[PDB]
């Protein structure tokens, strides 16, 4: 001994049902009474199910009545005991997780039971053997096919979601409820980037995720009265201002890189600086910050000058709480908490795995780097069709609003994204 | 008391001393480890070590062999070897006694495997899914097998070879491919291998469509890379010849609208059951497929792809699932199997249990992600 | 202690001589009296040798007499003791092996003795050193040059065997005492493949060993009234019938592989099937059978329909008794036992090591994969001169009959071997 | 009591403290491990470790060195170092005392090696042939050596260099090769290296023939790949210009018959001793060769080839055999040595102890496996 | 405990000063009184320094007086104690090494002290932390910056040495005080190779170090009445005589290698032999000799016939005293002792590391193979400008005489070096 069990989880399942009758549906889906290790819990779950099958409300009173009529009340500890179960549940909404724990421990008991049974038969019947091996095969497989799996989503139901998506993509009108992006076509879908949202922009190297984020940050700060906080972990503050000066005044980048500057390309530079000086752009070019540092700096900024957006130049460079799989999840989770705290959209750039080439990016390409998928309420991919200087912005996830591809044009010479 | 037969063991070793030829049939059926007693284990090993040199096996050569490797005393000395040699009245039934020793050995292994699994149930708690998979595997690995005893007469193969050139299964929707298979037969495990962008997923979807909208058969698709949403998007895109770029980038022309309402009315009649849960186990496939057949019907099973579910176990476990549900299973792969098919695109087939081994050819429209006939 | 010894082997050597006087020749070649650890055995071996040198018969009586005259009878345990030695020999024919064991243990005692002697001299004489090291060199070498080696076979004697071979190759007439092969030139030498013989056909990949074996199996079954059992472990039953259909009716193989079939190439196919249906061909295409399975199936077949040949498509694919060097020897040995049991020729294909290319195959090329050389009473190699669609069949070993090269022509288009 | 000289040891260390220059001659003759006492071992090591830095060696620097590596106390403390420094009246005879220490060290090693071999005789029984080989090797490895003390005067080398351009050994049968060697000298180890199909075996056989049928010398050939039968087949095939294909495939024309009876009458007069036992040991070569000389005569020894008999030991052991039987030994190799010769075919020679280093050229007939002059 | 200390070294430092007053300068440079672990030694060192600062002679008497006046004599053990210190010094000239040992042990005590102090502060003040980490950084660095380093050599001082070198290179006249080389330009600088000198000639493979050494050995033996001992470890005695026959009589080397010999090229050979036979050239072509063997052979030769030069064909082939970094140093040191013993110049060829190519060879190229730099009183590099058949002989080190590049021409055909 002792047989795999979780009295605590069993207690929380039954408790949940007593706090919210709706908790019984998820529990009955995952468990049958016999999954409970403790006899009293079996009797109790069975009483609940019976009451439920009659279409009668399942609560402390009807379960008490049910058990009294089947002469099982005292045996399971009485009304007092039903009370304790009600106090043993940390949160009724977590009932599936408690249920799964109970189920897991039931499956293990069946594994142990059938394995032992096979071992015993080995010493006894001795005898047949060929039948023994076959039923040993048979019995072990039966343990797995027990857990609550499924279900398959039916094509009809997806077609509905698919069509309703196409509805939203055309029903697209037209107010910008969040922070305008400057890319009117991206604003149609998003509306635009909204407060408290975690926005993830993933793209393979050379695609232009950095330029994309800077263009957005640049449009917000120069066009709207809002402040943008940019964290550049791979690129210095001057190296990044160089790129948004070019983008601003239409100055050939390579031209600046080589000193060459036509007399009027210079006049072009002074107007860029003039207009860019009025913008509320705050840059932190610290090589590998932790999320706490990011958070603290943004915190001080919002209450010192006000804050509208946070842009982080790629997330895989943020160092964890210590000195990578689990580590990235916490950062992801932390960035979402950052968004909620400061009531601001957080744009975190992400790099994609080399899977896109093994096939147009999809969720599974960041799923091997997850679980950013869960935390992000909006995940965007950048894909160039020709690797036409046109680039695609695939919105793969959006919690409130449609899913589709917005299209923009990229100008290499100025490192810009323009409308279409 | 662990299953054993000291008497059977004693007859085997004894028979070898009585007639050295008896070692050949015993060596066929047994390995030293099958003997329950170490002494016998040591002895049978010595016996084999001499034959391999290859010197005659008898009391002297075996004694000398055990002594040389410092284990004559541990096995009971020359007394015991002589006891074994003097007890044996015949060596004609060596394989009878050998087979008894082998059986007891198997039963011990059965017991050892099961006990271990029982013990793991307490110690690893913690790893339920890994435990159930390796317990399946461990039990399977106890039993060999065997190959009953049926030679195939040439007459029988000839008919199957003739009929194997000049549609008894499930229609693929590709006439030229239905020629080589006619079509996708029950309990077959079909592997479709390919390189980046051809594309494997498009091919899988097309067959899943052409089966489900033309036959009253239900297909169960398991996509591990793209979501059910993306999968259905590609399907109606190919179903009604709709340009993907227009579905994605909102704006649809009225050719597309009418072309769409057509494609999803047509696709609503199928016949299609999707599961897009990232990392799935083969057994999770079985649970959902068994519950589907028993409630609805099926089937054909499409998996995209198999290196997202050590591949040998998965593959073998897939064959069992196919044979269990009496339904064809197509599993894609990136570059035991019933049919192997690699990928104007060419479908090369390398393996087919009953059908003709050759090459088919299909076209591919880039903008609809659709494969079509010539 | 205790000094390396084998009283059991010593007893069997002396015993052997008492059971068969001829046993003394092999024993005296390998041993001198002093190799015996036990004094009585030395005295006894010495008595035997003395009797033998007088040209007098060596048996229990003359050895007894000899020892009585040298006053050594009682000292060695008397006549009673000579009796015990006679009961201590499992088989007189195994005397060389017993002798070698005695010799081995004598050599070890000399190693121990001289090594100890060197160690002792190290502490004593101390003194000279340079002489010490030299005599230590000298003394250790002397231990090795003691074992019975040799002898060199003289060229005169081989020339005789060589000439007698050339005699057999021309004296070749003409009756086919075994199973006819269909290749008249191979039948001259073999006569043809005979009952109980283990025939090994080795060849590098692409040479055509599989096609060779199938042609033979095909000729036997279609021409003679005999049944052939074919085990194909690398190739399926249909894939193999495809190859013998082509061979039979003269159908271009690649032509079948591509569907293409000229109207009359089809009529060619129906005659092949018709004629091939009457043949007694039994195929087992089990991927990796054990020898016991092979044996059991052949066993049932011979007593159910009768059996004439067994062909196994390459031996290195047969799995051993467990779940490779020693393992292959047992399989080899088992296949020979299979041949003897069913009184049938067994043709086991073998693959050659990549040594042929490091130089026309020879015995050493399967010797690194042995000891198949010993078990096989006939070993054949296939060698193509041009890697003229002509292929050579080198018969390297044949227990009863000549050794030489038989020549056949290979037709790629039909996968056939034809006469010449 | 293990051979030792505490007094010699004490003088050596003492001499070093008395005059730091004494360390150089001692360091030439000794290593720390040669000192029987650990204390002295530790001390001599410390001494060397300071010189290597390279600081002056004296009581203070050495004390500080031992203390730093936590071993001042173990070696007896400053008391002992001072005892050693105060006892020594001179350092002029350091190497006398050093050589005594070295000798005792050698004797200990001799004892340790021999005891080990004696002990292995009981424990590994089991591995006789491996035991005898490694005992040979282990004893050889006790003794170095040395190089007596003979400078070669230029006058002496000049004569050998002059005479080394413008047939004192055993004739090869190839005049142009006999020029470069004149011919195969006694006690020489001759290595003939080559790549697949040239061929090494053909070359070896040809020389074995041309020596044995033209001289009254007996050759001992050891073939590990082809049998004595195949070896003789090739020889009479080359001897009488007979097409191999005809000997193999029975049918001989009467040119071949008369040509054959000629070749084996001619080959019967030799002179040839073959051993075709698969894996042979160098010592087994010696046993058979020693028994052959002492009974018949010889010789020349031909080995085909050496990587079928770690190669360093074999090679060295072959040189000893050559020097022991006062006979040339030709060992082939596939791609310490007296003559090295790599392979219309070109014979390149890379090494020759006394002869001229150059290149010879010979023809090769494919159909007879024979090498001939130009 | 116990605190790192060296009473023995402390005693030798103070002792040294009492034996040679000059020893105080090096000691005071490396140590202050507080470095001494023993209080008496501090008091004593302080007394010495005080006496010294007054410009008064530091000896047993004035230190005694000084300590008596500061009431510290008895406390430090009296005059008797100053006596003991004087007997505690193995050699006054080794005072720097003793001093360094004392200093080392002082630095360790400071490391231990400050580390402990940091640990303690960790438990106490707890409090501030940020200041703690900074002062912990600060305090640890302070331990290192304590040891006596420096000084930088000033450019003025080097310019003087540089100019004085240029003086010697032109002031070059003109007598050959040592063994003439035959290369008049190398003789100007060296004068030439002198008795007891260890001469190291290093060069990358293919440059011609072997040919260089042979030419020198050849010139000495044929021109002067002196004997040369050549050790060739990579090349046989005949293979080496071949090269000096060619060099001698002007015979094309490749011509000899191929038998080809023009009638008069042969007459050229007989004159070479005639002249070369009178030369005192002794060659030992033992593959890998130890230095003791080299030494013993040279020893016997000098007292048997007389000896003038020793040439060793590359040093990295000499095997050590056992059966490589430390090993080469001992050989180097041993070769220098060889030179001193036999009062003869020893020319040891050396191979250079593959650093020259990573840049004209310099000292650091043999420094990674040292410490041959120290032992050699003359280190020469051979460098070819074109890898003009001209080769450079860079004399990087010469104890008595200039440093520069002597230039010679190499003739491939004869394997010779000629003047210019």
């Amino acid at each position: 001994r002792i047989p795999p069990q979780s009295i605590e989880a069993e207690q929380a399942v039954l408790g949940a049902v007593f706090l919210d009758p709706a908790a019984l549906v998820p529990a009955s889906e995952i468990l049958i009474p016999e999954d409970f290790y403790r006899a009293a819990h079996q009797k109790i779950f069975h009483a609940m199910l019976r009451v439920a099958d009659r279409g009668e409300p399942v609560d402390l009173v009807t379960v008490t009545a049910e058990l009294a009529a089947s002469e099982q009340l005292e045996e399971i500890g009485g009304v007092s005991y039903l009370s304790e179960l009600a106090d043993a549940v940390p949160t009724a909404a977590n009932v599936e997780y408690y249920a799964r724990i109970v189920e897991e421990k039931s499956v293990l008991r069946r594994l142990i039971r059938t394995a032992t049974s096979i071992a015993q038969d080995g010493y006894t019947r001795e005898d047949e053997i060929d039948v023994l091996l076959d039923e040993a095969d048979r019995k072990i497989m039966e343990v797995s096919q027990r857990k609550h799996s499924g279900a398959f989503k039916n094509i009809k139901d997806i077609l509905v979601q698919t069509y309703d998506n196409i509805e939203m993509l055309h029903n697209r009108d037209g107010e910008i409820t969040g922070i305008p992006t400057g890319f009117t076509e991206l604003d149609r879908m998003t509306s635009g980037f909204q407060r408290s949202d975690l926005i993830i922009v993933a793209a393979r190297p050379s695609v232009g995720k950095t330029a994309f984020a800077l263009n957005i940050a640049q449009n917000v700060a120069t066009k709207t009265n809002e402040n943008v906080a940019i964290f550049s972990l791979e690129m210095s503050a001057q190296q990044l201002v160089m790129r948004m000066l070019c983008a601003e005044g239409n100055i050939n980048a390579q031209n600046l890189r080589t000193g060459k500057l036509t007399p009027e390309d210079w006049g072009k530079l002074t107007m860029a600086m003039g207009s860019l000086s009025n913008a509320g752009i705050y840059i932190d070019d610290t090589p590998s910050i932790r999320v706490s540092d990011i958070r603290a700096k943004c915190r001080r900024l919002k209450q010192e000058s006000g804050l509208g957006m946070i842009v982080i130049d790629y997330l895989q460079l943020i160092q964890g709480s210590g000195r990578r799989q689990q580590e990235v999840s916490e950062i992801s989770r932390s960035l979402k908490a950052l968004a909620r705290e400061l009531e601001v959209p957080v744009i975190a750039l992400s790099q994609l795995s080399r899977s896109v080439e093994q096939r147009r990016p999809m969720m599974s390409d960041i799923r091997e780097s997850g679980s950013i998928e869960q935390d992000a309420d909006i995940v965007a991919f950048l894909y160039r069709d020709d690797y036409k200087n046109i680039i695609e912005i695939i919105i793969a996830k959006q919690r409130n609003g449609p899913v589709g591809t917005v299209q923009l044009a990229f100008i290499k010479e100025y490192n810009k994204f323009v409308n279409l």
